């Protein structure tokens, strides 16, 4: 047909099914308003992403209208969002959740609405429990390690050389900074940068976190973790050779499918902790929606955004892919609960993950992250033990926000 043509870079294919469901919603969207669009496909990884977004924002280029933006992006991309500010009434901004909103408001420009939010959880095979004689899944790191091994030396017994204990995102990439931000946070160790901006990692607990983490690898986890990002640890899981898996959400869905090999056997719970009175760790992630400043067509856009972040598409990503809603009012919805109970038990998770250090970091985040990952990864491949990490992370992260303030 003609008119504009409002094009969008968001999600994934190679990340479950968020890139084809993405496409299909721009595409209602499309056939909803009479408008043409188009999607364009990005890599997996976040950062990855960041670097490919970059380019287009660099150009101040109008070739992509909207943007998919990651939880830990609002104060490095806001130059490149057109302020949603004006567009939004006070009423309509109440409908998502304030935390969220309060993220994505970098200097009081609203850089982007939320779209689905995220938070790091346990998913654990039932079916393996109940075999083993556990009654619970685990709630401390020991606890985990002990029945990693135990069903573990079963299983490989039974006949299955592909099976593991546990997997993870041990790749050097952002998804292993949440990884590492549960682990130390979940022995007490802190939040690595505080939102202070104390720069806390170098201390015994986050280092004793790193040492565990390295000490699963090659043992309950596979010598390969450490290339493992969401994908390739849901593939092991999801072909039914992991006791437990660390990921977000969408895993569960995709778990559920039809034909899926642990269709029916499988849990989901909070991740595990040092001891009783650490906190709980669940990272925070998720997805937001970005106008470009650089569109043409900015209030064809915004109705695209308006339209992805309303009710009953929020309800589709929460139906259909087990994300989470960012409306509280879908946590409520008959239809979300019954699909996913989960979704009730663990709001509290939720409600109480933890933020990688965006805000404190702003404009500087991947930086520090890539500092914090490169270091863990270092402890995970035995290259470095995690007393010398955080002492080399904190060195890093001070030179790194030398001359920042928040
Ligand atoms: O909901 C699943 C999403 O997984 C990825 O995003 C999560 O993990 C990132 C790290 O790898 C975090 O930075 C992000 O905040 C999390 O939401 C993936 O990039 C998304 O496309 C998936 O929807």
């Amino acid at each position: 047909q003609s008119g504009p043509v409002i094009r969008v870079a968001g999600d994934s294919t190679a990340v479950g099914e968020g890139g084809r469901w993405m496409k299909e919603m721009v595409e209602a969207w499309g056939k909803k308003t009479g408008t043409r669009v188009e999607y364009i496909d990005s890599p997996a990884d976040t950062n990855d992403r960041l670097a490919l977004y970059q380019q287009y924002w660099a150009a101040r280029s109008p070739d992509v209208d909207v943007y998919m933006i990651d939880v830990i992006w609002p104060g490095i991309v806001a130059p490149h969002a057109l302020d949603l500010k004006p567009y939004l009434t006070e009423a309509e901004l109440k409908e998502f959740f304030p935390r969220i909103v309060q993220n994505n408001t970098i200097r009081g420009k609203l850089t982007s609405l939320p779209f689905f939010t995220d938070a790091g959880i346990l998913y654990y095979r039932k079916d393996l429990l109940e075999k083993y004689g556990y009654t619970s899944p685990p709630r401390t790191w020991n606890e985990l390690e002990q029945m990693a091994e135990r069903v573990m030396e079963g299983e490989r017994r039974a006949g299955n050389r592909d099976f593991w204990g546990f997997v993870f995102q041990g790749k050097p990439y952002e998804g292993l900074t949440c990884d590492a931000l549960e682990w130390i946070y979940s022995h007490g160790g802190g939040r690595i940068v505080e939102p202070d901006g104390t720069i806390s990692v170098n201390n015994g607990r986050a280092a004793l976190a790193l040492n565990r983490a390295h000490g699963w690898v090659g043992r309950i986890a596979p010598q390969g973790v450490t290339s493992y990002a969401e994908e390739e640890a849901r593939n092991v899981w999801q072909q039914g050779n992991s006791l437990f898996m660390r990921n977000w959400p969408y895993a569960y869905a995709l778990g559920q499918a039809e034909g899926s090999p642990i269709r029916g056997k499988f849990g989901v719970t909070v991740l595990p902790k040092a001891s009783a009175d650490a906190p709980n760790a669940a990272t925070l992630g998720g997805w937001q929606l970005m106008v470009s400043a650089y569109s043409r067509y900015p209030k064809e856009a915004v109705d695209l955004v308006k339209y992805l972040a309303s009710y009953e598409v929020q309800k589709d990503n929460a139906v259909r892919l087990s994300r989470l809603p960012t409306r509280p009012a879908l946590y409520t919805d008959r239809d979300v609960l019954a699909r996913n109970p989960w979704f009730r038990d663990l709001l509290p998770v939720f409600q109480n993950a933890v933020s990688a250090p965006s805000d404190v970091a702003g404009a500087r985040y991947n930086q520090v992250s890539e500092a914090i990952w490169t270091e863990v990864h270092s402890v995970l491949t035995g290259r470095k033990k995690g007393e010398q990490a955080v002492r080399d992370l904190e060195a890093r992260i001070r030179r790194i926000l030398r001359h920042h303030h928040h």
